[PDB]
């Protein structure tokens, strides 16, 4: 069911991080409505920038179209579990609502932590075909 | 005592970010002989980047340097105990030591959280003169 079309759109932009070696994460920012206003996608190591996280970067797009700090009003959608530092940097813009794809024990450490919804995304298709993209990713970069 | 010089360093840098209403916060990177490599201010209000606090300014002005993510035979001393989100930053790229001057409870909510050593400067007048600097900067603001 959910995010169907969102979560198409974010899986398939995930794919071009992959060129540049950076882990396939898509995100957008909607509103109540459910309208995308900001869609971004992980450039950590395309551009040496150890906050380009697709969040952050997500935050910062929604941030430069509003001139504000406050988007307490959004909720997030993701491809992956964020990390800690952009879960940090999530809660510090006061968005109250992050909705997950996959989470982040699948491929790793399970992270540790109110104000803030954790929400898993009901959708075992979609879920089926990211975490085809990441085991494709990972054991070809093993190489 | 310690870090005399740098911690002057720093304190004279982190007045820079007043006029951006920034929080005057600097920071720098030393390796084992504690020559300075990198050095950095929080810029977060004056670029629009939630991420550009001085701890991963720093962070990515020595990963351009070396060209590597593996910072883990370096040290950070910054002047105000880092938010989660660089925390987080400062772990992923496997920084083991922080030094701070002031903790984060004197201005804020104390952090919760091994892998990392977070060590107090001991320099009382070092750190009577940034806390000074800070109670300024926030009442100021405060108008
Ligand atoms: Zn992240
Ligand atoms: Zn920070």
């Amino acid at each position: 069911d959910d995010f169907n079309n969102i979560l198409d759109l974010l899986i398939n932009e995930s794919k071009k991080a992959i060129k540049h070696n950076d882990i396939p994460v898509s995100c957008c920012i909607i509103d109540s409505n459910n309208n995308i206003l900001s869609l971004a996608i992980n450039s950590r190591y395309k551009n040496k920038d150890i906050s380009q996280h697709a969040e952050i970067n997500v935050i910062n797009d929604l941030i430069s179209k509003l001139n504000s700090f406050n988007l307490s009003k959004y909720k997030l959608i993701t491809t992956l579990e964020p990390c800690m530092m952009c879960y940090s940097a999530i809660k510090q813009v006061k968005i109250n609502t992050i909705y997950y794809l996959v989470d982040s024990y699948k491929f790793g450490i399970k992270n540790n932590y109110q104000n803030l919804n954790l929400i898993q995304i009901k959708n075992q298709k979609k879920q089926s075909e990211y975490i085809k993209l990441l085991n494709i990713f990972f054991i070809n970069k093993r190489l």
